């Protein structure tokens, strides 16, 4: 459960948040795997409620109405169509398992769902399935009003309902075996893992059944013995009850403090510096770096939905964005998720964005293609930040050092710092209001070296900055706080 099941030499996967199956298919072919990305993390596969008031928000993903593969994504010929293209050229598909829960206990019945299941809430009758009034918590939960009201009792945390989602009661074997059926299905189609959404919400014990009942991966794409990659969606930043350490047994778990405290040193809030992030990772009360799923931002909480608030850096941000991405990618702990967003009109209304609800670019409802401009940014609203020269060049980056370890330090006691990995690669970072101009020593072979940030090396030459490291490993370094990136990346393959 806790490999990825990446080709070797990819580290890293990316959040496609909201993309068709088509246009998945495409980028893998076109752009992931020639870039050497991973592996990409869809959305939810499953039917889902069309919400209509808000217009099809992002969030009517996360209420499930059946197992069926149909969703504004595409079908399940698209699927699948999309999971072996990847496959074929080594870029893996994990997929956003919302098993938590069904809709709103609020929704009304009718057959307002993507693939036209019918459905009614109220009596708890989920026909596709199929699931009935057995087959949920209502007597088990045990507050007044039948949701989660106090995450200091880790029962209720459990047993109620997340915001009035109906609660399934995965204790039950019938429950688990309904979506042992499901994640079987998608791993028989060929998927490498999954998303545990809302973890914090089961039981430990009730997932690992159900991770019991699970295939090996398929045995034409994975060798023998392969089983699903597993990352948990637990938020744990400090004071409950509920910690991410009791779903270690099960698979990986999504350190949400590593955002949030990557933001506050970056935003140099309230005293943080980046001199400080000397010993990151478990150093600053991180799980274990081989349990860990890191991130920057993710599609909740880039929009104020979660763990982090305010500090959370996100595309919006984007000189700093790039640089928290840049150390992230440069760092060797956990392994890294890539975040690709879509634009929204932010529109703050009493420091809250009242337009954080807004679903994918579409037309009436149908999302929009992804296109490609002829620089290789995207239109149509996709942000495509996995395309942006400066993170594109730092995920290549972290594949070229894999297993190299974290040396030759270096901090102005304040946010200037720099650091290699082994003799692979070295990174150097200015936060600071004043320029940078030293000769530091890197760790690596003498040469000329393109500065991935800048610039590519394109035929023999740097498109961008160029540094020349001497005998003795020792380089110079100069950034002002005015540079549009203020760091600067070299590594072996940039070489010249
Ligand atoms: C690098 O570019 C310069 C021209 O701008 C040229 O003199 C040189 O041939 C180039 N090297 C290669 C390998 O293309
Ligand atoms: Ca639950
Ligand atoms: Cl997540």
């Amino acid at each position: 459960q806790y490999s990825p099941n990446t080709q070797q030499g990819r580290t890293s996967i990316v959040h496609l948040f909201e993309w068709r199956w088509v246009d998945i298919a495409l980028e893998c072919e076109r752009y992931l795997a020639p870039k050497g990305f991973g592996g990409v993390q869809v959305s939810p596969p499953n039917e889902n409620v069309a919400i209509y008031n808000p217009f099809r928000p992002w969030w009517e993903r996360y209420q499930p109405v059946s197992y069926k593969l149909c969703t504004r994504s595409g079908n399940e010929d698209e699927f699948r169509n999309m999971v072996t293209r990847c496959n074929n050229v080594g870029v893996r598909i994990y997929v956003d398992a919302v098993i938590n829960h069904m809709c709103g206990n609020a929704v009304s019945a009718g057959t307002s769902s993507t693939c036209g299941s019918y459905f009614n809430p109220g009596s708890r009758d989920f026909p596709a399935v199929p699931y009935s009034g057995w087959d949920f918590n209502d007597g088990k939960c045990k507050t007044g009003s039948g949701d989660i009201e106090n995450y200091n009792d880790a029962t209720q945390v459990r047993d109620c309902r997340l915001t009035g989602l109906l609660d399934l009661a995965l204790e039950k074997d019938y429950v688990r075996s309904k979506i042992a059926e499901y994640m079987n299905h998608l791993i028989d189609i060929g998927v490498a893992g999954f998303r545990l959404d809302a973890s914090k919400h089961m039981w430990p014990g009730d997932i690992k059944a159900i991770l019991d009942k699970l295939h090996n991966l398929n045995s034409n794409w994975f060798p023998a013995g392969s089983k699903p990659f597993i990352y948990q969606e637990v938020i744990d930043l400090g004071g409950e009850p509920i910690k991410s350490s009791d779903y270690f047994g099960n698979g990986r778990v999504t350190e949400f403090k590593y955002g949030a405290k990557l933001g506050t040193v970056i935003r140099k809030w309230n005293g943080e510096k980046m001199s400080y992030l000397k010993n990151w990772g478990e150093g600053w009360g991180f799980v274990p770096s081989d349990r860990a799923l890191v991130f920057v931002d993710n599609h909740d909480n880039q929009r104020g939905h979660g763990a982090g608030g305010a500090s959370i850096l996100t595309f919006w941000d984007a000189r700093l964005y790039k640089m928290a991405v840049g150390f992230m990618l440069a760092h060797p702990y956990g392994f890294t998720r890539v975040m690709s967003s879509y634009r929204w009109p932010r529109q703050f209304q009493n420091g809250n964005d009242v337009n954080d609800w807004v679903g994918p670019p579409n037309n009436n409802g149908v999302i929009k293609e992804v296109t490609i401009n002829p620089d290789t940014t995207c239109g149509n609203d996709w942000v495509c930040e996995h395309r942006w020269r400066q993170i594109r060049n730092m995920v290549i980056f972290r594949n070229v050092v894999d297993g190299q370890p974290f040396t030759n330090w270096y901090d102005n006691g304040s946010n200037q710092v720099a650091f290699g990995r082994g003799n692979r690669g070295f990174i150097v970072f200015n936060n600071d209001d004043w320029s940078f101009s030293l000769t530091l020593q890197t760790g690596l072979p003498a040469g000329t070296y393109c500065d991935v940030i800048s610039g590519d090396k394109i035929n023999g030459n740097c498109t961008g900055i160029k540094i020349y490291v001497s005998d003795d490993g020792k380089a110079h370094f100069s950034i002002s706080n005015s540079a549009e990136d203020p760091f600067i990346a070299i590594h072996a393959e940039s070489k010249l």
